[PDB]
């Protein structure tokens, strides 16, 4: 459901190493984590509050090694910060 | 395993929300992550290179909201930084 492979659409828990996690609350090394609240090494973390080495963290308050952190008040080696 | 529970000693990948992750290479919201390279929300991250809201990051190069970041060159709201 939540671990490995190309698609984890039904995962609402912790997604790990999976190629599509649009409903997961946490992502580690996963893709398309549009609903996650925390991301590590993951993509499209558009609503995450915390990102580490992740992409498009438009809502995060905390970003490290991450991109497009529009709201991050803690911004380390990240793009797009206020 | 790696997600949830009291004991994730068997986890050699990433822990998420687990009470004991001594062999994990990544931790999120987990305890005793003494081997983790990356920690978020986690404890005992003694060998992590990157910590976010984690504890005892004695070897991290980068810390945010973390403790005892004794050699961190990127240091945001963290204790013990050089």
């Amino acid at each position: 459901q939540c671990t490995g492979g190309a698609d984890c659409t039904s995962c609402t828990g912790a997604c790990t190493g999976c190629g599509n996690c649009p409903n997961a609350v946490t992502c580690t090394n996963s893709q398309h984590c549009v609903k996650a609240n925390t991301c590590t090494g993951s993509t499209d973390c558009n609503t995450a509050q915390t990102c580490t080495n992740s992409k498009d963290c438009f809502e995060a308050n905390t970003c490290t090694d991450s991109t497009n952190c529009y709201k991050a008040t803690a911004c380390t080696n990240s793009s797009g910060c206020p």
